[PDB]
């Protein structure tokens, strides 16, 4: 139960809330692309890999996305999903269209 309430009350508490991993270049490219919407304000990244209950975790993430890879995204306990997503949702203008609903961007 311990490892589902750590995950849970990081996406709670953080309206963008990103799972990832060191040296995970598809992970630098979410975060870059989140930050430059200035989001900083409003995201958390946990290194899950830094961490003794790795795979847990990324059980827990699979059960709650359908994947256990990381980068895993979720805006406002929505899931996103991994990067590719976040491109596909970027470049069809639905990334904007979800912060501006939740007041973080213009
Ligand atoms: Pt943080
Ligand atoms: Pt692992």
């Amino acid at each position: 139960e311990a490892v589902k309430k750590w995950v849970n009350k990081i996406i709670e508490e953080n309206i963008i809330a990103v799972f990832a991993k060191t040296e995970c270049p598809y992970c630098i490219k979410a975060i870059s692309i989140l930050k430059g919407y200035n989001l900083n304000s409003h995201m958390h990244v946990e290194n899950i890999e830094k961490n003794p209950d790795m795979a847990n975790i990324q059980a827990y993430l699979k059960e709650l996305t359908g994947k256990s890879s990381v980068p895993r995204i979720f805006i406002n306990k929505d899931v996103v999903g991994g990067c590719d997503d976040l491109v596909k949702e970027n470049d069809e203008g639905k990334l904007k269209e979800r912060l501006q609903k939740l007041g973080l961007v213009n």
